[PDB]
């Protein structure tokens, strides 16, 4: 037997009857651009939120697990992240309090061609400045993070990009790794949320 | 610093303020025998069906099992050992069938847990008339025990003779206390 919920039939309809720059404000809910690999960009909707876990949700129904533009997790993807620890203690939890110098250490695990992975990552946050982006036709300053990254076993070292509005803490785009310092993630949250 | 998820707005669209015939699986709900409540179902995960309520509300279930609350008065906090509960396989079940999990739930502000120890029973074929559409169903009776102290109740599922999807149950939301009772009403 299979039901047939809100989420998969409204989600549906949406790729069904589809991006527009009018059309994207217009949505009701948040969504965002999907860059993986340096590939093309792909549409995904914000599906629900558990645990302060935000769940977006693809139109081939692939799953990424995100807070405030982190990447914790991710499912039916030829890779995924599967786990991130500590991450309670990510300076994105609180954008606007971040200092210049913030540091965050955390181990993370995730498949790569069916195998898994993992490694032990030290990070530090590194004010880049001030930035507007125009993202859906709209301005926003943004604070510039730039979080330098280092893994050990191997030692690997890369560099991670948050664009964060500079009044609410909502980071509005981001540049990461999937990995320790491997298969980078591009997204960009189009729908901007008010003070 | 917010998001508009498609569930706070499908909640805004059908509970930010006081129908019938979707194109998605509904609920009718009845806790403690009250009045009767429109549910729908708002999406699955990792084969848990979650369902959306009025007042931010929330049910977790597996095939007519009820395994979470959320934001209600009294919630079913965790059921465990839930891969192993027959409903899984409505159609497998055979006049004796057992189960034994531990629950978690709150009543009054006070948590309570429980270990539970059922076992189904047949108790004949029935024919349900559920949006005006007749579904035969094979009824499954469940006797549920548990101690400390020591109770027992029956918990009864409406399991489709050919579908093996659950289209009624009435079970506890606790160890013998609170009833709930849940019609499955299919998207058409």
């Amino acid at each position: 037997h299979s039901q047939q919920s809100m989420v998969d039939t409204f989600r549906a309809s949406l790729f069904d009857n589809q991006v527009a720059d009018q059309q994207i404000q217009a949505l009701p809910y948040s969504t965002m651009y999907l860059r993986l690999n340096e590939g093309q960009r792909i549409f995904v909707v914000l599906g629900y939120i558990e645990q302060e876990q935000s769940k977006w949700l693809s139109q081939d129904n692939a799953m990424l697990v995100t807070h405030n533009g982190r990447l914790l997790k991710t499912v039916k993807l030829n890779n995924n992240l599967l786990e991130v620890t500590n991450s309670g203690q990510d300076p994105l939890r609180n954008a606007l309090a971040i200092k210049d110098g913030s540091r965050w250490t955390r181990d993370i695990l995730w498949s790569e061609d069916n195998h898994f992975r993992s490694a032990t990552l030290s990070s530090t946050f590194s004010f880049a400045g001030l930035e507007t982006l125009n993202i859906a036709g709209r301005n926003v300053l943004c604070n510039v993070w730039q979080e330098e990254v280092t893994s050990t076993r191997p030692e690997k070292q890369w560099q991670n990009t948050f664009w964060v509005d500079s009044a609410t803490g909502q980071v509005r785009q981001s540049r990461q790794m999937l990995g320790a310092g491997v298969i980078p993630v591009e997204m960009t949250f189009l729908k901007p949320a008010p003070l």
